[PDB]
């Protein structure tokens, strides 16, 4: 090919830590908006982003080309630092994501749909009730869209994109799971503050700045 990304190593991933982390905190103020559920605090976006800030922090301090030592970088910067109900899933979300690769020094395609998986298996068993509707269906379905389209799709940037339009209509489908959002008419504000994190990751593999 030419501008197709075959492998992420840890600079690239690092490269979309940060980019999905400003692209999170550009649109907090509207995923806060969406804030219904559980409690209508509207709080969502504020709490995913100081969430995502920790963990950038803790990347753009301690980069590395290993991806499997950025990773746990990554993912203790978001533990350590989660809050509401989004902001610990999504630091348990990444916490399955980057155990999948810590001995990795880069990532194919396949393997970075098998990280999404692995986050959603780590998130599912974390949260002691989980609810359909919410950030984590969301993440269960581009993760399930990963997995297929990575098996015939060597370019990250494709399988990105094709991530992207699945958790879209994933998100776009939560009212029809969780009565409170129909009602209102809105999305879940978890499951959009998570894909504005994902558009992130595809505007750095395209080699871009949000
Ligand atoms: N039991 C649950 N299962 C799955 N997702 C949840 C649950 N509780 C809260 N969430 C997510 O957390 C978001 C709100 O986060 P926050 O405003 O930080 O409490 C919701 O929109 C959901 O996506
Ligand atoms: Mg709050
Ligand atoms: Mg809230
Ligand atoms: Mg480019």
């Amino acid at each position: 090919g030419s501008h197709m990304i075959s492998k992420i190593n840890g600079k690239l991933f690092a490269d979309m830590i940060i980019q999905g982390a400003q692209n999170l905190s550009n649109n907090a103020d509207l995923v806060d908006s969406l804030n219904v559920y559980p409690v209508p605090d509207g709080d969502t976006g504020t709490n995913m982003n100081l969430t995502m800030t920790s963990g950038r922090e803790e990347v753009e301090n301690n980069l590395s080309k290993n991806i499997g030592e950025l990773g746990k970088t990554f993912s203790k910067g978001l533990l350590m630092g989660a809050r509401g109900n989004s902001g610990v899933i999504l630091s348990q979300l990444f916490r399955g994501f980057c155990k999948n690769i810590e001995s990795e020094s880069e990532i194919n395609s396949k393997l970075l749909a098998e990280s999404f998986q692995a986050g959603v298996e780590t998130a599912y068993k974390a949260v002691m009730k989980p609810v359909e509707g919410t950030i984590l269906t969301v993440a269960k379905d581009a993760a399930q869209a990963a997995i297929e389209k990575a098996n015939n799709t060597e370019d990250c940037i494709e399988l990105m994109e094709y991530i992207i339009v699945k958790a879209n209509e994933s998100l776009e489908n939560t009212p029809n799971l969780l009565a409170v959002l129909k009602e209102v008419g809105v999305v879940d504000s978890g499951g959009k503050g998570l894909l504005c994190v994902y558009e992130g990751f595809l505007k750095a593999l395209k080699g871009e700045k949000v």
